[PDB]
């Protein structure tokens, strides 16, 4: 069988595009308002939703996908565009909260590299036509746990060391992030991995997560400067 | 119909390759002549024409293209190689003149990111098989205007603030750049966009522009240190 | 004919994967042992064998390759994955020894860029379906010689200037590196270039070289801190 997106998925792509694009314009206003030395979280958060807006437009316009054979015998549309999005946006999301903590660049570096490895191995698993897809998935899950360790140990120490409003903002955003980001490997296991849920279900599920992880998250970042 | 390059286009690729490659060797001599602390514009300008030489060789040797369906029903050879070129060379061209101005890195950053977005969205539009090609094009045109705003407002302020020979060199190069770079979205509208002009006409038109934007421009940069 | 890997090549991929992966875990232990300010060669060497482990897994799992027409009339499986590996790992290998020398960043920059050009032009040659493959190869060989010049002239001067244990370590590693890295364009000439040796012979030959260039080399780096 050929498993591709339905109407419900395409509308979710357009809805999600609109949310990201609106957020991008808003955050551009809010950022270029602020003085040059105060723009860091602005630039980062703007870049997150701008890149996601570009990816969502692409997917809504029937780009950024390729039909890939799953070992169950179906051809499934793999939205490689989402991984390109995540390659830039997930390190940016992490930096948005890591920058609160003042930890050394050396520590931040291995957290973001654990994150890019996570995404890249997911991509490779998604483009695999065979059972070795699951080795990619499992090692990527290990790297996700490296990222979480980074957030809840050295990152957390940094935030508590700074004190003031930093711990509340950091633990609030990091706790939300940590819990939310578990949605992604779950959806992947069900979608690109096992070809169990429909591509519409996949698209809608990743869209909901992306709205939570970028729109909700981003507005929270932007509204607490 | 299948729209591909003719002989006139391939010779223009070889001619343009020769011009870039000659310029690269010359600029390598001129740069490694100069002392380590004086090499910046040298390295940048060398990199521009070296990368363009590699891209032009590739296209002359029948690489860097894929046949893509245009909604008019023709298959058109899209030279994705040129966009890979532009991804590196257009930020480098901008840096070549932005470095004259001493503006903050924060400003330079959003100018180059506006530029990379411009190129990338052009690529996506070029690889699109449907009418959403024009949304890519229009937003990319907006980003081009962001780049020009960067050059003619903060960049321009920086140059005038420095004074001396900087304003004359900056406004001369930036004015030439600004006007010349309008050629690209015009050609694209006629070529990758609408499939209106032949691929030979496309190749020749982008070649002429590239010779002006890199060979002429580069020699002007290199001959005013 | 269709030239693809046999069993001997796939086992060599798994063996090589195991060696890289073991080395990655070991080097992770050794690096996160050391204090934050002493981790540079650790991080670099860890990254080398981690990336190679990912590439070798991919190739062992039948990814990272595409069938490409050689002008001799055969279709040959080109392992583009190896070039993606080399794009990151060969600059990292160079930095691992260049960091001993204290030379200016400006010099290190053109050495690594000569190296990335070398790899990229090899990739382009490998993906070429025609005789222009050899122009890519020859220019890439020139860039290899640029890299070696970098190592044996400014890099070497830096090392001798520092003195102490640096010259012995630098010249030992650089001499080994220089000689060993000649294996790659030889194998390429025989494999991706001319389609003369089998893909199994290719895989085994690049694996042997990679084990020498990353496992042996990496253990030597890690065991001389
Ligand atoms: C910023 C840089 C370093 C990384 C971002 C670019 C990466 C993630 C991009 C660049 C080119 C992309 C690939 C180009 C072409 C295809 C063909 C299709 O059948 C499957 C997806 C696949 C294979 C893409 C996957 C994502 C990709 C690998
Ligand atoms: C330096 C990094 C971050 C960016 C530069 C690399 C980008 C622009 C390159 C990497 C791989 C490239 C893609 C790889 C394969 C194909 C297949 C072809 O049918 C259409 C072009 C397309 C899709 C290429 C377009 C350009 C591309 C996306
Ligand atoms: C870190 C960034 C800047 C560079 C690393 C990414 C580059 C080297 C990667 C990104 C996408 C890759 C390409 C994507 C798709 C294909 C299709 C296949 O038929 C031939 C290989 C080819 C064409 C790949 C070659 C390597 C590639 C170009
Ligand atoms: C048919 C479908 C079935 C496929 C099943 C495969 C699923 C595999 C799941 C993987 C579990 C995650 C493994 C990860 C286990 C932890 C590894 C680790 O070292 O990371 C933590 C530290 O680095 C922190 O410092
Ligand atoms: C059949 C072919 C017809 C297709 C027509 C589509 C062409 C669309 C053209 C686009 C016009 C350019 C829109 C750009 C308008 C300006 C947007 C903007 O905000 O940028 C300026 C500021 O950022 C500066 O600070
Ligand atoms: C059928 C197969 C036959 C194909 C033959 C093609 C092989 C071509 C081989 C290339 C030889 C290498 C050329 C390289 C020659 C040196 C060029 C150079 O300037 O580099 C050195 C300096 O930069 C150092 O500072
Ligand atoms: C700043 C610019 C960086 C943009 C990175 C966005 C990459 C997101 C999606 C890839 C879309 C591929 C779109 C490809 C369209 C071809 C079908
Ligand atoms: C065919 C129709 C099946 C429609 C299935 C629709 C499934 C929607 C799942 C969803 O929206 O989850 C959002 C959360 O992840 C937000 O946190
Ligand atoms: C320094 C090295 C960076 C080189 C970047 C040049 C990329 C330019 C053109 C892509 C050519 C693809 C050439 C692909 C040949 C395969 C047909
Ligand atoms: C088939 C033959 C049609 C040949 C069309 C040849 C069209 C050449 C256009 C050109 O060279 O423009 C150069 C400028 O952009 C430089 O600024
Ligand atoms: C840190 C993460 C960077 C990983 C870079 C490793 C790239 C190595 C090999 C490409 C494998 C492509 C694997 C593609 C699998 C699709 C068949
Ligand atoms: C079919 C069987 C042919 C098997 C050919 C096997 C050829 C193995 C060559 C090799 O392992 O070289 C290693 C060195 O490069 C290490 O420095
Ligand atoms: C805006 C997008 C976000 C926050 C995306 C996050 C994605 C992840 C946390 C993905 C994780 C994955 C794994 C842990 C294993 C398998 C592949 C995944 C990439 C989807
Ligand atoms: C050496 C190459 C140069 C200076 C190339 C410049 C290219 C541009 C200014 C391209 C601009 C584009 C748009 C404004 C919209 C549509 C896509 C374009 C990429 C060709
Ligand atoms: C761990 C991997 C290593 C050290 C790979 C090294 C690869 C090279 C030195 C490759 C060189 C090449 C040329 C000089 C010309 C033709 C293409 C090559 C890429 C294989």
């Amino acid at each position: 069988a050929v498993h591709q997106i339905g109407e419900g998925g395409l509308v979710m792509y357009w809805v999600t595009f609109g949310l990201m694009a609106f957020s991008a314009l808003a955050f551009a206003v809010m950022t270029f308002t602020r003085p040059l030395n105060k723009r860091s979280h602005g630039y980062i958060t703007l870049a997150i939703v701008t890149i996601a807006a570009i990816a969502y437009y692409a997917m809504a316009a029937s780009g950024g996908k390729a039909l890939v054979s799953n070992p169950d015998g179906n051809l499934r549309d793999i939205y490689y565009a989402r991984y390109i999005d995540w390659f830039f946006t997930t390190p940016l999301l992490l930096l948005d909260i890591i920058l609160l903590t003042g930890i050394p660049i050396g520590v931040t570096l291995w957290i973001v590299l654990a994150d890019v490895a996570m995404i890249m191995l997911g991509l490779f698993g998604a483009l695999s036509t065979n059972s070795y897809r699951w080795g990619y998935y499992g090692v990527s899950c290990a790297f996700f746990f490296v990222v979480l360790w980074g957030l809840f140990f050295p990152g957390a120490k940094g935030a508590r060391a700074r004190g003031g409003q930093v711990p509340g903002l950091y633990f609030g955003l990091a706790g939300y992030l940590a819990l939310l980001w578990f949605g992604y490997p779950i959806v992947w296991g069900l979608a690109e991995g096992s070809d169990y849920i429909s591509v519409t279900a996949e698209a809608a599920s990743y869209a909901g997560l992306d709205i939570a992880a970028k729109v909700v998250f981003g507005w929270a970042v932007m509204l607490s400067h």
